[PDB]
């Protein structure tokens, strides 16, 4: 009799005095009594509010009021969601708004790209309101903690993994027997697991995996040559080859001519296969919202002829380019350095190294990874045991490092990352800028940071608990072959007992402003700021270790590469607290543990100031170095940076320059008219946080100002 | 000063005492009975010309409360709005829960080629769920909304409505190869074909088709042969210059026994070229069936040169052997064009390839048959002498689509496609007129209802076309730069109004069999009045389509809609509304367009005779289906008989199937609920 729940969830009484008020309101002006209203009230008096409305309609119809009743309800039910309509119209019309450029690699104009924005915008509120806890929600609402790749939470999707590419090639999913077959199987495997993850893929040992097939190609070539001209060349199968070099046939005869011909035709096929592989991972737009698969490759630690044959071919292909002398945006290539193998002039591969340098002085790649840097070393590494690639460090895309373990064996193959979240420190500092006692200021800062860290750890543990319940069959390829503990679980079982072999990351942003917006100067010009910065980082590392010991997981600190986050906190902070000089007068925040870009400094000082942090940030780091356009010709400068890196303890590097873009990619400082193409279109090619990004139109609206303020360390 | 905008849209004014009550309610729980001391000043400060809004007041009061070092008051003042907005929603929470839990619900299974147990599938499902309600308002019209609500008109691809996307196109794979977006070897062309298909898939939401495989891939075998002979000459010093423009009857490989001098140096090159082509085709077929897989089709069969014959032989052999350890391939779609005098008679030149195709279509059923010159596929400008050209011969696209006729252009099927097609239900219109005992009145009422609904559907299609007209050039990068007919001289920031007019619009029909099983008489099988009634209905629909085309200045074509997922949709609503009817709404699915029900046993000749006259009227699409028993595998004579029967009558398409994989999809686990019963109720036409 009395059960009325007005929409929402409130439980209220049946007043019975407004059901007449509303009907009277609907008849104020419709041309067309009190008795009829009383009869309707009596009839209805004989529940869910919404439903009953329909009955009311008929009571009005059987008597100019029904049309005046549903119309108003629909006209008010539509104005309640006039905020989503604006964003939907913005997406449909494909305008350059802040909500369509959060990722500079996608293309939102195409229907495929346009179909991802709706899913992201519809799935963010769901995870916000129905999955997270209350403390985490309140922390996130106030712009303190950030969750990365939030709009994948319900899918239970991991981030990155290193591919073991020996089971796939050997057993297939038929076995390969030529160079091209393996070269295509690699691409197939890479694109069939960037559909079960939201991060990137890396291949740690290119040479050690693709070497044993050049021998098979040579054997097939010799067999064909013997078939043509009847002879017995059986002995010339296991012939020790020092190098797979090519020479013109300018005068020779007998079996030597046949052997030289076989070598030449085995080299050409490898060159073709490598070129095809490069061209395959740069145009097949097949990864999701109209993207290219995020792929990286490792090499530089092999001595056999085949390995040194593959490296030379891939480097030559990269130098040559794709198209009319253009530059390939993918894959990411990183060179591995180790004294006694590559660096010293007496070592076996020092001639391929003095080249990586020449290529990197032209095409932005490869980068350099410093092995045995006092934390990348290992104890089970024998130089005479097939140059073990298992006991070596490999780096995934966007400054990610996974090398340490606590309940297994120290390796980097068949393991990856599960999630990582970021903590804002600028707001904590600015919240305590009204005190004069420095000791109390620092103590309050530390207390607040301690408070935030526990919430972050709880959030990571909650996400891990949610991911633990995923089924095996949701990841067919990534849970049968490519993982450190697969091959012993059915497709109708959980992955609870094979998931703990992973890493969790805690990051930070703006250490060049947070701890130094409270003091006179930053860590690039004041000697005393370095001590405070190192104290903060050490405190964070100690708390991370304590959390690892507590929750039974693997926590690590990381320098978050900010792409869409470079201008997200700044706007809200400026709106709330206003404008403070040298803190929030830039529209962007300097990346983690990095000197401000707009501060002029030489390479030596920058390296010395950014060196000690790399030991603490044991989840990822980087050391950028700009170079002017006229010093991009000499491949001598990329050798300073590397020896400077080696002198101190650093584990990652790169070099960047400006590049204007028929496709005449001239590197001069400024260009007016292209030499060949008369079109005025002249774009710029550079990197944002670890990958090159097209032209200066598909960028974020907040990180573009950073590109206009970079300074050119000359070397 | 007394005006505040509100969520509901009413503006009016504020008494300003409501805020005090709200704060009191907030504070009456935290065990902190604050008096009006703070409330007086907070109200005075927050009160200070219609400039305020309900959202702004919320933020202002929250900040002021936080500044009082209370927080908890704010904590449960903001924890009440959120628990209310949740109750104002979550009526669509069960669907999301089912999707997340990965259960076998009807929502998950709509397309059998998509995987719902992967992040990409879940993302697409969320996008579809959040975009379907949007189109129902702010885009359609009131009359169209009423029509669609009452289960009359079905709009295909309604998820992609706001994206302004077309459906399908025929690839002119010659400009792409000659001028790269230039191949010099067979492998490069094989890779570029797949790259083009994959990149063009995203810009549309339908299948892709290659209209002439041989005429495009032939000119590269000769270059491969030239390279091989040049390499062999480099090996052993000889001239070998003359042996470049040497005609070859056919590339056949034989053992190198008892050969010497300049005769062993040509058979070897031929063998190498054959192996190269075989490997390239095997790579193509293996790559287009395991790359996450673009519904693709390829057409071939009307070439007479040596290179085309080699390509066809190699691809047929690769298909016969199979991909993997003897597992039948699923994609791509292979169709064999039949021409009388070039590919059919024993005296013709491609008879052996025809027999090989008939032998492959018994164990690896997939090579279909397209009958050219079937009284409507003839073209007046097709002659085989100079190039034996291909731009004036029909080319299918799979999914029963057929785009061949235009009224403001050339009669071709290259670089043209279908824009959108809707479906009209004709079973409910008959179930609602099953009470009148006077037959003539029943027929007249049915025709009137059909006229009205058809006019509504035409208006809806025109509105969708008008919406799509405004799309811009940069919407589709590759499609509108090298592919779509006249679209080669338009700026990246210009409309596509000039080129879009060459597409086609399709009006589909479904359930012609059940429409008269008991509605207006007897079954479409053992009866003679059913044929006349069906012919009258289809002719009326065709005339209406023609007058619509003359009126709105567009292209309209009748269509036999494929069962995308519309096999258990209408039947459920009909069963719920009108209840159970013997022999009408008891099979939980409707037989496809102008077909004979599968559960009705009959021979091939009967089906051919019954379904022959309908094809001439369905100029937008049609299909012929035959089933056979296991034995069929080891006897290609049955396929020859079926094809001869098709040629004797007037038809334009065909296929054969043997009754786990079955017509293509994998194991019978990703099917829709409705089609499983249909599969379980299939018979065999020996
Ligand atoms: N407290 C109530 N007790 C009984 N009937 C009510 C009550 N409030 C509203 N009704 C009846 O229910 C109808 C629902 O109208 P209304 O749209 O206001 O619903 P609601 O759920 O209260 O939401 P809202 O006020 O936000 O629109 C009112 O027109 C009136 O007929
Ligand atoms: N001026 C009006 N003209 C037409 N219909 C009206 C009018 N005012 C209210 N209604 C009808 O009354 C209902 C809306 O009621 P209203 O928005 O006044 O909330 P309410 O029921 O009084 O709220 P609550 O119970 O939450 O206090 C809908 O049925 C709407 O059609
Ligand atoms: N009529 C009013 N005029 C001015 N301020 C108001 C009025 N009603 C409420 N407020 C205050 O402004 C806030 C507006 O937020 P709120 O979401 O409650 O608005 P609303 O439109 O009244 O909500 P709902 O329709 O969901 O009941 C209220 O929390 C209260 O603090
Ligand atoms: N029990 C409660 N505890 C805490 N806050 C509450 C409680 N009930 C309501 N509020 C707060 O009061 C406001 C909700 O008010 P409500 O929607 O009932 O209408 P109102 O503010 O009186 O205005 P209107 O005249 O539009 O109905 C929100 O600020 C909500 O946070
Ligand atoms: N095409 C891309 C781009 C980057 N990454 C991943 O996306 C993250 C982006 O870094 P970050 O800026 O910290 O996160 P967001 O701000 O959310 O980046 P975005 O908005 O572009 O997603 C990186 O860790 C990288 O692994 C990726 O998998 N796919
Ligand atoms: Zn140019």
């Amino acid at each position: 009799i009395q059960t009325v729940v007005k929409r929402d969830g409130r439980i209220v009484g049946f007043n019975e005095q407004k059901i007449m008020a509303a009907i009277r309101k609907a008849m104020l002006h419709t041309d067309k009594d009190t008795t009829l209203i009383e009869q309707i009230t009596d009839h209805i008096s004989y529940m869910s509010v919404e439903a009953i409305q329909d009955a009311i309609e008929m009571e009005l119809m059987k008597s100019d009021v029904a049309q005046k009743y549903i119309a108003y309800r629909n006209q008010r039910n539509i104005a309640r969601k006039a905020k989503t309509r604006d964003v939907f119209m913005s997406i449909v019309n494909a305008k350059n708004n802040d909500i369509t450029r959060e990722n500079a690699n996608m293309n939102a104009d195409t229907p495929a790209g346009m179909m991802m924005k709706f899913a992201s915008e519809t799935t963010k509120p769901f995870v916000d309101d129905y999955l997270l806890s209350e403390d985490v929600r309140d922390a996130v609402m106030h712009n303190y903690i950030h969750i990365h790749d939030k709009d994948y939470y319900p899918t239970k999707s991991l981030t990155c993994v290193q591919h073991p590419l020996d089971v796939i090639l050997n057993h297939g999913f038929r076995p390969a027997k030529r160079i091209e077959t393996a070269a295509v199987l690699a691409c197939i495997s890479l694109e069939t697991c960037q559909n079960e993850m939201h991060g990137g893929q890396a291949i740690p040992a290119f040479d050690f995996y693709l070497a044993p097939y050049v021998r098979m190609s040579y054997q097939e070539e010799v067999k064909n040559l013997e078939k043509l001209t009847g002879e017995d060349l059986s002995n010339l199968y296991d012939a020790p080859i020092d190098d797979y070099i090519e020479k013109p046939l300018d005068g020779l005869q007998g079996r030597e001519r046949l052997e030289q011909h076989a070598i030449n035709k085995t080299v050409n096929r490898v060159h073709q296969a490598m070129e095809a592989f490069i061209h395959n991972m740069n145009t097949i737009h097949s990864r999701g919202g109209n993207q290219v698969v995020f792929s990286s490759i490792n090499y530089g630690t092999d001595t056999s002829a085949e390995g040194r044959c593959i490296m030379r071919e891939i480097l030559q292909s990269t130098y040559q380019g794709v198209g009319n002398g253009e530059t390939a945006i993918f894959p990411i290539q990183i060179w591995k350095k180790k004294r006694g193998v590559n660096y010293l002039p007496e070592d076996r591969n020092y001639d391929l190294y003095k080249l990586a340098c020449k290529v990197t002085a032209r095409r932005f790649f490869p980068n350099f990874l410093n092995l045995d840097a006092t934390f990348n070393q290992n104890e089970k590494w024998r130089a005479d045991d097939p140059e073990r690639y298992k006991w070596e460090i490999a780096t995934m895309g966007c400054r990610t490092r996974v090398f340490e373990d606590r309940w297994g064996e120290k390796t980097s193959i068949a393991r990856g990352n599960l999630s990582f979240s970021t903590i804002n420190i600028v707001k904590l500092a600015i919240e305590c800028m009204g005190i004069e006692n420095e000791k109390q200021r620092i103590d309050m800062f530390f207390a607040k940071l301690d408070n935030i860290l526990d919430i972050t750890a709880k959030q990571l543990d909650e996400r891990f608990q949610f991911q633990k319940t995923a089924m095996a069959k949701q990841f067919p390829l990534l849970m049968k072959y490519l993982w450190v503990g697969a091959e012993n679980l059915k497709p109708e079982e959980t992955i609870e007992s094979v998931i703990n072999h992973g890493t969790l990351g805690i990051g930070f942003i703006g250490l060049a402003e947070c701890l130094v917006a409270l003091i006179g100067k930053h860590h690039g010009e004041s000697e005393k700021a370095q001590e405070l910065g190192l104290k903060i980082i050490t405190y964070m590392r100690d708390r991370a270790n304590e959390f690892s010991e507590q929750y039974h997981h693997n926590y690590s600190i990381l320098a978050t590469p900010a792409e869409g986050l470079s201008g997200k906190f700044t706007k809200k902070d400026r709106k709330q607290f206003g404008v403070i000089p040298g803190v929030t007068d830039r529209d962007y925040y300097t990346n983690s543990n990095h000197v401000p870009v707009y501060y002029k400094c030489t390479a030596l000082k920058k390296a010395q100031i950014e060196a000690p942090y790399h030991d603490l940030t044991r989840g990822g780091h980087i050391f950028y170095v700009e170079i002017d356009g006229d010093a991009t010709h000499n491949p001598s400068v990329i050798e300073s940076v590397v020896d400077m890196m080696d002198k101190y303890n650093m584990g990652y590097g790169s070099v960047n320059h400006n590049r204007n873009r028929c496709g005449y990619e001239n590197a001069d400082a400024h260009l007016e008219v292209c030499p060949k193409c008369g079109s005025h279109h002249i774009d710029k090619l550079q990197r944002i946080t670890g990958y090159l990004v097209g032209t200066t139109d598909r960028w974020n609206s907040g990180k573009l100002a950073e590109l206009h303020d970079r300074v050119t360390h000359i070397g």
